[PDB]
């Protein structure tokens, strides 16, 4: 039951919500600061692929320490080149880059109606 306008960020956000949801503590409510923490990206990645290692350290790592991994396992496994600097994401300087960065994840791990 996942379908709507498949056009606005809503399609991505919601999609990411269901993913991160699983991860305890990670609650994506807005693509502004909800992803700044760092775990967010970590959850989205770890979840997307339950086969990849688990966050044994990320559990108690620094807001940045986390994002670091995500961008890694994402650029290695997922292959989603890091369009934004782990710092920019967490620091919260380039809110645009992040959006584009995530867009890649979905664009690859998306499904449903193309033109609503």
């Amino acid at each position: 039951g996942s379908s709507g306008s498949s056009g606005t960020q809503e399609e991505l956000l919601r999609w990411c919500q269901e993913q991160t949801a699983g991860y305890p503590g990670v609650h994506v409510s807005d693509l502004s600061s909800s992803w700044a923490d760092g775990l967010a990206l970590c959850a989205l990645v770890y979840r997307l692929q339950p086969g990849l290692l688990e966050p044994s350290e990320l559990q108690g790592l620094g807001a940045l320490e986390a994002t670091a991994w995500a961008l890694k396992v994402a650029e290695n496994e997922l292959g989603i080149t890091p369009v934004v600097s782990a710092q920019a994401v967490v620091a919260g300087s380039d809110p645009l880059g992040l959006i584009a960065y995530l867009s890649h994840f979905h664009s690859a791990f998306k499904s449903g109606p193309s033109s609503g």
